[PDB]
C-alpha cells in the first residue's frame, strides 16, 4: 500500500525570489477582479433563488474562460430544511481530476437569507461575495502558470452552498453543502480504481476564506497541523512588506498574526476538520463589524486590504504547487 497520503506532510513549498514576488504583485488587478469577479456577486442569493442560479453561472463562466484545463463540477443533492426539503449546488472547480493530490481553496456563494427590511437587500459582501471574487481573480491571475499542469499534486476550487442557516445557526441548519459534500468526497475512491484511499485522502491541505474585506482583519492561527502553513503566510505577508508590495499596510497591523485561538469557529471547514482534513482557516477574529447585517456591503470593503491579501494567497498558491 502506497504511502501517498503521507506526502503532505514533508511537502515544503518551492520559495519566490524577490524578482517572481514582483511579478506576482503587479500580475494582479483589484480594479480588474472588481468589475467583472466581484459586482455580478454582489446580489441576493441563498440557496434555490434566482440569485443563486446567477450567481452559480457567473463563477462557471469566470472559469470556463481561462485557458488552464479546469474541470466543473456541480454537487446537487437534497437536504431537510426549516423550510422543508431543498435543492442545493456545490461548484467543485479542478485541475487535474485524476491528480492524487490538491491543495484546495474554498468559500460559501449563498447568501444569508433575509426578508427585504426597508427596501435594503442582504448581499453579504464579505461574507462570502469578497472570498469568491478572490478565487476567480487568483484563477484568472496565475492562469499562465496554472496551464503548465495540464509531485502527483494541483489545484482544486471548492465553491459552497448552503452554509448560512435559513433561520438561526443550528447543527441541522448550516453547513448544508460541506456537510454533504464532505461526506460525498470521504466516500469516493481516489485516485480512479483505488481500493482504499479517498478523495479526502488526496486534500493535502484546505484553506477555508470567509468574511474577508473589511479593514484591519487578524487571522489567528487555529489548529497545529497547519501551523507551519500559517507560517508561510506570515513570510510571505512579510516580505512583499519589505519589498514595498503591498499598500497602506504596517507590520504592526500585519494581518497574520502569532495567536493561537482557542475556541472553535463553525464553519465550512468542520465537516472536512472532523474527517481528518488538515486546514488552513482564514476567517478573521473578531468578525467584520457589518457582519450580518444590510451594512455587509461594497461601500464598506476595504480595497487596498482586499488587494494585498490577493497578492499573498497568490504566492502562497505558487509556492504551494511549486509554480
Ligand atoms: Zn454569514
Amino acid at each position: 500500500a502506497s504511502a501517498w497520503p503521507e506526502e503532505k506532510n514533508y511537502h515544503q513549498p518551492a520559495i519566490l525570489n524577490s524578482s517572481a514576488l514582483r511579478q506576482i504583485a503587479e500580475g494582479t488587478s483589484i480594479s480588474e477582479m472588481w468589475q467583472n469577479d466581484l459586482q455580478p456577486l454582489l446580489i441576493e442569493r441563498y440557496p434555490g433563488s434566482p440569485g443563486s442560479y446567477a450567481a452559480r453561472q457567473h463563477i462557471m463562466q469566470r472559469i470556463q474562460r481561462l485557458q488552464a484545463d479546469w474541470v466543473l463540477e456541480i454537487d446537487t443533492f437534497l437536504s431537510q430544511t426549516p423550510y422543508g426539503y431543498r435543492s442545493f449546488s456545490n461548484i467543485i472547480s479542478t485541475l487535474n481530476p485524476t491528480a492524487k493530490r490538491h491543495l484546495v481553496l474554498a468559500c460559501h456563494y449563498d447568501s444569508k437569507y433575509f426578508s427585504h427590511w426597508n427596501n435594503r437587500v442582504f448581499v453579504g459582501a464579505t461574507d462570502s461575495a469578497v472570498p469568491c471574487a478572490m478565487m476567480l481573480e487568483l484563477a484568472r491571475a496565475l492562469d499562465k502558470k496554472l496551464l503548465s499542469l495540464k509531485p502527483d499534486l494541483s489545484l482544486q476550487l471548492i465553491f459552497f452552498d448552503g452554509l448560512e442557516a435559513f433561520l438561526h445557526w443550528s447543527p441541522q441548519d448550516s453547513l448544508y453543502g460541506s456537510r454533504h459534500l464532505a461526506a460525498k468526497m470521504a466516500s469516493t475512491p481516489h485516485p480512479p480504481g483505488a481500493r482504499g484511499t479517498s478523495q479526502l485522502h488526496g486534500m493535502d491541505l484546505l484553506v477555508l476564506l470567509d468574511l474577508i474585506g473589511a479593514p484591519n482583519p487578524t487571522f489567528p492561527n487555529f489548529f497545529p497541523n497547519s501551523a507551519r502553513w500559517f507560517e508561510r503566510l506570515q513570510a510571505i505577508e512579510h516580505e512583499l512588506h519589505e519589498l514595498g508590495l503591498l499598500k497602506d499596510h504596517s507590520l504592526e497591523g500585519r494581518y497574520f498574526q502569532n495567536y493561537s485561538y482557542g475556541g472553535v469557529i463553525q464553519d465550512d471547514h468542520i465537516p472536512f476538520l472532523r474527517r481528518g482534513v488538515p486546514v488552513l482557516h482564514l476567517i478573521p477574529s473578531p468578525f467584520p463589524e457589518v457582519w450580518h447585517t444590510m451594512d455587509d456591503n461594497e461601500e464598506n470593503l476595504d480595497e487596498s486590504t482586499i488587494d494585498n491579501l490577493n497578492k499573498i494567497l497568490q504566492v502562497f498558491v505558487l509556492e504551494y504547487l511549486h509554480l
